[PDB]
């Protein structure tokens, strides 16, 4: 997250870290046994880490649970990033409280103009590298689809939205991929892609979760 603030320990209780020896992508807890992330984050050998704040220190609220199954969207296209969504089932159910909670899936798609909260452990620099150990937050609006398409001609599909600032300086970034964009207390987006980070006229591009709710629900009921 570039240009964001330090969220505060377990203020974002649905936020997970995906670990394979090291944090590689975020994700969101949607019930006590399922996580939704970016299909471009898929690996073998995931451990999900819940209740995290500092990812390098054991501070007391963590639950570390291995994935039993990962399901990438049927139509994910890794050259265009279209359908950049994946479901991860945990080997055991999480224990849910105030500091480890699930986020609701949306009933409606959120509109341009709505202010959202994006969070992760990604890089905090638009030039060079510096990865934080504690969870970073950013508040950012959803952009209009015209503005989005004019930023990324030929690249945006129906299953994407942009959010952020065309002026640059505040964005999500590498490492923040798969993590949540929550608007009015519902999961609206997934950190998907961008051109660099926090650059001028290159906002972040986010998977549009409200187009997948049927697919999530069906999948969860059958697996
Ligand atoms: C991602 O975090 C890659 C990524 C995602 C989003 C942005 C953006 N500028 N909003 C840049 C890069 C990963 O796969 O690690
Ligand atoms: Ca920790």
């Amino acid at each position: 997250i570039v240009g964001g603030y330090t969220c505060g320990a377990n203020t974002v209780p649905y936020q997970v870290s995906l670990n394979s020896g090291y944090h590689f992508c975020g994700g969101s807890l949607i019930n006590s046994q399922w996580v939704v992330s970016a299909a471009h984050c898929y690996k073998s050998g995931i451990q999900v880490r819940l209740g995290e704040d500092n990812i390098n220190v054991v501070e007391g609220n963590e639950q570390f649970i291995s994935a039993s199954k990962s399901i990438v969207h049927p139509s994910y296209n890794s050259n265009t990033l279209n359908n950049d969504i994946m479901l991860i089932k945990l080997k055991s159910a999480a224990s849910l409280n105030s500091r480890v909670a699930s986020i609701s899936l949306p009933t409606s798609c959120a509109s341009a103009g709505t202010q959202c909260l994006i969070s992760g452990w990604g890089n905090t620099k638009s030039s060079g590298t510096s990865y934080p150990d504690v969870l970073k937050c950013l508040k950012a609006p959803i952009l209009s689809d015209s503005s989005c398409k004019s930023a990324y001609p030929g690249q945006i599909t129906s299953n994407m939205f942009c959010a952020g600032y065309l002026e640059g300086g505040k964005d999500s970034c590498q490492g923040d991929s798969g993590g949540p964009v929550v608007c009015s207390g519902k999961l609206q987006g997934i950190v998907s892609w961008g051109s660099g980070c926090a650059q001028k006229n290159k906002p972040g591009v986010y998977t549009k979760v409200c187009n997948y709710v049927s697919w999530i629900k069906q999948t969860i009921a059958s697996n």
